[PDB]
């Protein structure tokens, strides 16, 4: 189908001519759904919309909500805290200062050692038996240890920690009571314990900077709505990055040659592979007035659909072959992490994850197969990730 849905299981192998469609015929296009047309929204697919409707708050509101269905916000429960990723400036403004304190270059390269172990380890043992389901064997449990590492817990309980968030990740993709007040209550725990035994982490640099200090209990909250933003967001995103290269990188030879011949040439990889997964494919943000792009007028009040996936793939920005892999591309001005004051603040940890992975599957499993009729792909309309990729190696 050509026709706009939001993405299903079913629907996410292939949802570029879909978007193709929108570019090309309708770049501000109007949905009214049939059986709600109360509840009617637009959709940006082009580039140059999708990056300036990113970078302008103003005019974009992310305080109600990511999605395009309205009561979003009162349905989760999350208007009285809500998390950064629903904050404008001004208000998103400081403990976003703050929290950054804890995404450093020093952050990515003192767990990026233990990435690169993992990923071996897990590699060899695929290796050992001839192949496995490379998500559920590394692209699951990597990005795990990488955010807990963010939120400093200790080595010690990210097993522990790692069962609440596979819980979590997928009650929240398309429902985790028991997850979710294990770490509410083991969160509160570590905390507390930051006050006096602080480390270079964001827990730690927010209680550092008074965040929860003296009866502020508001504080608190806003570091516990901030394990879980990074719980759901650093997860499942990773694994989309990672499990959706694997098709792309095997159905091109030539690309892994440029690779194998040139290990250097892994950083710019990562960027195209990046732009061509774009594993958060859209978010929606509400129009706080009426905006005019084009030939069309949005009003005030509606919420737009902002195709990440689709800028990615805009022929306008990246040319004719934008729907095509290649690795010495260096693509500029990707959406893949945003645009803006919500910019990701995990993208540097999201290119090293990329980085490790790549380079060890090329120096250990080289001649690798993936069947990607075989693929089996999350649900959930935003965020397009696998739950299976069957992999052999020979
Ligand atoms: C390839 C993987 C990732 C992708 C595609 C991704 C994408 C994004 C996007 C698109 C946003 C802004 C959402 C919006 O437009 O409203 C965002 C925000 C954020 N991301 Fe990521 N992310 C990834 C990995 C991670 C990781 C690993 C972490 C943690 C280590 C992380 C932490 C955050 C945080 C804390 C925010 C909120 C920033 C703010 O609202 O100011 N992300 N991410
Ligand atoms: C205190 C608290 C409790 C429960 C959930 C959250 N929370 C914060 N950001 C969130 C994002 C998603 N997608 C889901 C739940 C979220 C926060
Ligand atoms: C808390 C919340 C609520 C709703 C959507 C998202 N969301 C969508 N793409 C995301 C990527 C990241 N890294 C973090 C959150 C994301 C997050």
């Amino acid at each position: 189908s050509h026709e706009f849905q939001l993405a299903t299981a079913e629907t996410w192998p292939n949802p570029w001519p879909m978007y193709r469609a929108l570019r090309d015929h309708d770049p501000v296009h109007h949905v009214v759904p049939p059986q709600r047309p109360e509840y009617d929204y637009y959709v940006l697919s082009r580039h140059a919309d999708v990056w300036s409707a990113a970078r302008d708050h103003q005019t974009f509101s992310s305080a109600q909500g990511l999605t395009v269905n309205y009561g979003e916000l009162e349905m989760i429960g999350l208007h009285d805290t809500p998390p950064m990723v629903m904050q404008d400036p001004p208000v998103h403004t400081e403990f976003r200062k703050l929290v950054s304190r804890g995404f450093t270059p020093r952050q990515v390269e003192t767990v990026e050692p233990t990435v690169r172990k993992f990923v071996v380890e897990r590699l060899e043992k695929l290796r050992a038996n001839g192949g496995g389901d490379i998500v559920t064997e590394l692209f699951k449990p990597l990005p795990s240890m990488v955010v807990a590492h963010y939120l400093g817990v200790p080595e010690e309980d990210w097993t522990q920690f790692d069962g609440w968030t596979q819980a979590i990740v997928a009650a929240n993709a398309v429902g985790a009571l028991d997850a979710v007040g294990s770490m509410m209550a083991y969160f509160t725990g570590l905390i507390e314990r930051r006050r006096t035994e602080p480390a270079d982490d964001a827990i730690s640099h927010l209680v550092a900077a008074g965040v929860g200090a003296d009866g502020d209990t508001a504080g608190t909250l806003s570091i516990l709505a901030f394990t879980f933003t990074m719980v759901t967001g650093g997860n499942d995103t990773v694994t989309g990055m990672l499990g959706g290269s694997m098709p792309l990188l095997h159905r091109r030879p030539d690309q892994r040659r440029l690779l194998l011949d040139d290990p250097e040439g892994i950083p710019d990889a990562v960027e195209e592979l990046l732009r061509l997964t774009s594993p958060v494919q859209g978010l929606a943000r509400t129009t706080t007035r009426d905006v005019t792009i084009g030939d069309t007028t949005i009003p005030a009040g509606r919420r737009v659909l902002l195709l990440y996936g689709s800028a990615n793939r805009d022929e306008r920005q990246y040319g004719p072959d934008a729907a095509e892999l290649d690795v010495t591309r260096c693509p500029r001005n990707i959406l893949t992490f945003s645009h803006g004051a919500h910019h990701c603040l995990g993208a540097a940890a999201a290119r090293m994850q990329c980085r490790v992975a790549l380079t060890e599957l090329l120096a250990r499993c080289p001649d690798f197969e993936v069947a990607e009729s075989r693929i089996v792909w999350s649900g959930g309309s935003y965020v397009r990730r696998p739950l299976s990729v069957p992999f052999r190696v020979t």
